[PDB]
């Protein structure tokens, strides 16, 4: 069972119990957007993150209380109608917004809470490139190298899980002068069971600047339920600091990675790094989902034959 | 070998690696204090803490390349007499200052360096009673409850090491409420080789606050060597990232330790912890150190028999 999150007064992580790190949970986002959470029936504000102003401009202690019928009028209905009662919170709302000197505006729900992220906003022949693969190493190549291409990034990896969970860099496409790591194996323990167990559910996960300070969420529980607000769906979501410091030792000052699900089996990751910190666009994020989802269905079936 | 330390491009610590952690260089103070170096002939001031200014009140920028004679017009002379080239880095001068609004001087000699620690500042039945103590756990308990009795710490522990590093808490006096640690033992990791070997050489260190970021020498390497200024005799030094995570977990906010070395090999700790963070008056660390030396010389003898 995982350990109580950091500001529920549990231990601060170490090698001996990664696997508790209750990552999904943190409280906390990364500060290149903005998170609030508001009541799924009222729309009222709820929980925001405490940089909240540097993206929506009005001051955070004014924002608490305040509804989305009043602060996002255009877009509120349709939120609602997109992201009813019941609904599963792999379904999102997506909005790009005009606002003072663009945002992009992520909604998922979880319960009767809407989970809000804000972030600054501003293809066709990579499926075929993918179909047109003869073998799994092919199709692990060209997987890599096209997201490379769209994306930018210093290294892309298809990382291969193995039975006992260890993974092996099987493809690669990197940037010149970057070592490498094709065939290497890494332990179990790098990507924990409970992050395995994520990754399964929720496909893209990044963290756009390894040595950024994470931003709280005040109030860091959800008023509804007086319980932590799950943030497993949420890109924003605080990136553990042992994998950031694993980063950091790397010399990754941003990372990106998206599952690979195959018979709903964490297959692998295509694994993104960046020398520098990086923001990836919201745009792009969702051309990556889909590549990797089409990535899964030729992986079933060339790993088949 | 060591890392380098993070400011010379050396990796943040694991727990793979924890013995390679320079923990002699951390190029960083903790914040209660000031730490400056100085030419050991000019007394030109060469490194400051960055957080000087606090508690000597000129600004930091001005502070860098004047001399101690201009800054300690009283001390430089005396300090000069007492630390001549050549003195072991053990033997410290040691002065009381009247400043604006008292301050502990405490100087010690590395080479052509002198390292300034200034901090604010405001029994002998003691010593009879560890020599009264009968056996090796008589001696043990005196000693723990004697040191609580002098500091007020809420745990006061004697930290027994086996022969293969292993350690114990052989006595232990504590506040009502906290648990006990008597007859635990703890991995050689606890306390790596480096630590191990750094505490049979100084015998005194301590974590006044546990959650304290460290404050930066600027700049961080002696100009006189281009080279890591050694702090291993300086009570400022920053400890350990690894030790005050270990610290935080445990829920001490304060942590102090005096080497307890017997046939020049370092047989075990007075090891004392605070749940909040705590400042202990200079003067009774000195107390502490004699104590150290005086429990030193008995526990050779008792043991022996
Ligand atoms: C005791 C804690 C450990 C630990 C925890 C941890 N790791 C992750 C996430 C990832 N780890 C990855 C590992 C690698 N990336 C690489 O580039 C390579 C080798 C070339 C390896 C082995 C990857 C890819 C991830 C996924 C995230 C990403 O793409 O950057 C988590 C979960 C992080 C989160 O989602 O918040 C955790 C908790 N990692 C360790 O090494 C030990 C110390
Ligand atoms: C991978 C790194 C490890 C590590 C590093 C480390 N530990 C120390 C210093 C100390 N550790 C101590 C251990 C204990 N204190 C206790 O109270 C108990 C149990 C009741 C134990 C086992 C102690 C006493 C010290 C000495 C300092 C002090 O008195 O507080 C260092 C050196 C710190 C420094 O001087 O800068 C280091 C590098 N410790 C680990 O647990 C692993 C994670």
């Amino acid at each position: 069972p995982f350990f109580p999150p950091l500001y529920l007064g549990g231990p601060e992580i170490t090698t001996e119990n990664c696997e508790r790190e209750p990552i999904h949970i943190p409280g906390s986002i990364q500060p290149h957007g903005a998170l609030l959470t508001a009541d799924g029936h009222s729309g009222e504000v709820l929980q925001m993150s405490l940089n909240a102003a540097t993206f929506l401009g009005q001051e955070p202690t004014v924002l608490r209380g305040q509804t989305l019928a009043a602060l996002l009028p255009e877009q509120w209905p349709a939120l609602q109608a997109a992201l009813p009662p019941g609904c599963p919170d792999a379904l999102q709302y997506r909005a790009t917004l005009d606002w003072p000197a663009h945002l992009s505006l992520t909604v998922h729900r979880v319960g009767e809470l809407l989970i809000l992220e804000f972030e600054p906003t501003e293809l066709r022949n990579a499926m075929f490139a993918l179909e047109s693969a003869p073998n799994l190493r092919a199709l692990a190549e060209v997987a890599t190298q096209t997201v490379r291409e769209l994306t930018g990034f210093d290294r892309v990896m298809l990382y291969k899980f193995a039975p006992d969970a260890t993974g092996e860099v099987i493809a690669e496409a990197r940037r010149e002068g970057l070592h490498a790591f094709l065939g290497h194996r890494f332990p179990a323990s790098d990507i924990p069971a409970q992050a395995r167990a994520l990754y399964t559910r929720h496909l893209l996960r990044l963290t756009a600047d390894t040595r950024a300070a994470a931003v709280p969420l005040d109030p860091v529980l959800n008023p509804q339920t007086n319980a932590p607000t799950p943030l497993g769906g949420a890109v924003l979501r605080a990136t553990s600091p042992m994998h950031m410091q694993y980063l950091r030792n790397m010399g990754v000052g941003s990372s990106l990675s998206v599952s690979v699900v195959v018979g709903g089996q964490l297959w692998g990751l295509i694994a993104c790094h960046h020398q520098t910190p990086y923001v990836l666009p919201p745009d792009l994020r969702t051309t990556l989902e889909y590549l990797g989802r089409l990535l899964s269905l030729q992986v079933q079936v060339k790993e088949a034959l």
